[PDB]
């Protein structure tokens, strides 16, 4: 049996974009962009057929209820996708779909995004087709609304309604059948992997029936005899009868630990503080690092969909914390690095929840999309701010290197290497530090990628704010003085 958890990147990219509810033709321009910052690949929002909600109107989460699996969707047809495809795979910039398996609709009837009718009460989807008996119903789930209340009971979790969804037999080999052809279809067309959906909510016997139906990648772009890179969502906080541990063996899991011990300790939440992180990772009580798919927050628990609540994830909101975690994670050597990439809503915390928490993307009307236009208020493009791409750059030039040289002060402050390859000092706390540390790194003179452009000079300013260069003596000691507030960090590396 297989292992799907191990992606393929092209030499010197690594880190992979979650460019939520961008249209393909969107993402097929910005391909480019991301080859020439070496970003490996993209997560895409469902692509398959799915609900068109109108009230409320257009939400972002109708793409989370499939009606068939055709491939006309929010973000484009089939031939916007195929290109997109074709030319991110051209660009060694690769696809990794949204794919959502353990359910179909709620209730009501309506007609998908491809003019498939759906009826979530009779459980008639004649655009696949299933019909009830391709359903978990009755037979298999016996709470009383039919619905997941008791996540101490992996039945009623992976059989029953996830908010009422109409919940897919994963059992039988007709749906294991069709959900296999859809992922193969995919697949032919260049799709590299998987973001799989609610798998806390699917068996992992059936998941593994599924997978070993899945042909190799496309050998016009991939090495022969490559198995799909397949990461799994499944949200494990502890404390429930499902596990990450149970999904392991078939590929990666997202591990949301991760978003939420930096979150905290970047935060300082009841006392927490950021020389804690000199052990951070597995010895956190989170998955090793080869079982982990990495991020600071996804596009459910920076609106506070899953777990819930908004005292903890960090999220563009909070625009220098968020900077602050994400180039730790990026500095770091933990999991496959995931960046989420979103739009503007009017985020209205009321009673701990957002109450327009289902605003779809920009748009002029009708459920359409509208082009991205990087920083204009409406599109956030994380992955196109300075701290983060050159942070992508040095993450990259430090792969393979271990972390050394790690250095605190004991409480708001840390800093250490990857090698002799880059050297990162990051001040949380509430006054300047001017602190000499042997970096690691070769003498000479370096620029602060957090704030310049280059990192070396001549450093780029293009952002205003660039600092004076660091010299690294010839003992590869650097005297870092980074002051508190904005930025407070500075990144230090060599060329690859
Ligand atoms: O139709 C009848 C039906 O109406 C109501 O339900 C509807 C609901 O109000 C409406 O918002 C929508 O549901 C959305 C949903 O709100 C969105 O979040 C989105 O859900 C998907 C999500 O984006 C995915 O990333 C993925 O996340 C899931 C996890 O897989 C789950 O495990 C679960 O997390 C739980 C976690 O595991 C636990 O440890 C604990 O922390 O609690 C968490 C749950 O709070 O939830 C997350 C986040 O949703 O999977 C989701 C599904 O793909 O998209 C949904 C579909 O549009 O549609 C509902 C159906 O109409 C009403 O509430 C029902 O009672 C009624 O039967
Ligand atoms: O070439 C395009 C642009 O490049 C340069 O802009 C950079 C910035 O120098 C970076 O600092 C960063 O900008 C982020 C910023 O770090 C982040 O805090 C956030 O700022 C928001 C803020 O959250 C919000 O409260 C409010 O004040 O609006 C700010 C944004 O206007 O988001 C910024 C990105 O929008 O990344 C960009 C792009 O790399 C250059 O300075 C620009 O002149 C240039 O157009
Ligand atoms: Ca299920
Ligand atoms: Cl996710």
């Amino acid at each position: 049996f297989q292992y799907f958890g191990s992606y393929y990147c092209q030499p010197g990219r690594d880190v992979i974009v979650h460019l939520f509810e961008w249209k393909w033709t969107d993402i097929e321009r910005e391909c480019q962009w991301l080859a020439d910052h070496n970003y490996c690949g993209v997560q895409v929002s469902p692509p398959n057929e799915h609900r068109i909600v109108t009230d409320p109107p257009y939400p972002w989460w109708q793409r989370y209820q499939p009606v068939s699996y055709t491939m006309n969707s929010r973000s484009g047809s089939e031939t916007q996708f195929r290109n997109m495809v074709t030319t991110c795979n051209n660009l060694g910039v690769y696809i990794y779909v949204d794919g959502v398996l353990n359910h179909m609709t709620g209730g009501g009837s309506g007609t998908g995004s491809d003019g498939n009718s759906f009826d979530g009460d009779s459980l008639q989807y004649p655009g696949v087709p299933y019909g009830p008996n391709d359903f978990h119903g009755s037979d298999d789930c016996s709470t009383s609304d039919g619905e997941i209340h008791d996540y101490n009971n992996p039945t009623e979790v992976r059989n029953c309604r996830l908010s009422g969804l109409r919940d897919l037999d994963g059992s039988a080999n007709y749906v294991r059948d069709v959900e296999a052809e859809f992922a193969n279809r995919l697949i032919g067309w260049g799709v590299a992997g998987f973001r799989l959906d609610a798998c806390k909510h699917m068996w992992p016997g059936d998941l593994e029936a599924i997978l070993g139906r899945l042909n190799q990648l496309n050998t016009q772009w991939f090495p022969a005899g490559r198995n799909a890179y397949i990461y799994q969502q499944v949200i494990d906080l502890g404390g429930e009868a499902v596990k990450a541990t149970e999904y392991t063996y078939l590929g990666r899991v997202t591990e949301f630990k991760h978003g939420q011990n930096l979150g905290n300790v970047v935060r300082k939440n009841n006392g927490q503080r950021l020389a804690n992180l000199v052990n951070f990772g597995e010895g956190w009580g989170q998955l090793s690092g080869f079982d982990a798919l990495v991020f600071i927050d996804n596009h459910d628990n920076q609106r506070g969909h899953g777990a819930g609540g908004f005292g903890t994830i960090l999220t563009f909101f909070e625009a220098n914390m968020y900077k602050i975690a994400t180039a730790f994670e990026l500095a770091w050597d933990y999991g496959h690095v995931r960046l989420m990439s979103s739009y503007n809503w009017p985020r209205n915390i009321v009673n701990g929840v957002d109450t327009n928490d289902w605003v779809g993307p920009p748009t002029n009307g009708g459920g359409d999309t509208k082009d991205v236009e990087c920083f204009n208020g409406e599109w956030i493009c994380e992955h196109r701010w300075r701290e983060m791409y050159n942070m992508v750059r040095f993450h990259n030039v430090a792969i393979g290197n271990p972390v050394s040289n790690w250095w605190d002060n004991g409480f708001q402050a840390i800093a250490f290497g990857r090698g002799n390859r880059g050297f990162i000092f990051i001040n949380n706390e509430d006054f300047a530090i001017t602190q000499t540390l042997q970096t690691g790194l070769p003498g000479g003179e370096y620029c602060d990628v957090i704030s310049c452009d280059n990192n070396r000079p001549p450093c780029g300013n293009s952002g205003g704010a660039c600092r004076a260069t660091v010299i690294v003596n010839g003992d590869g000691t650097a005297t870092f003085d980074v002051p508190n507030g904005e930025n407070p960090m500075i990144a230090i590396h060599v060329f690859l």
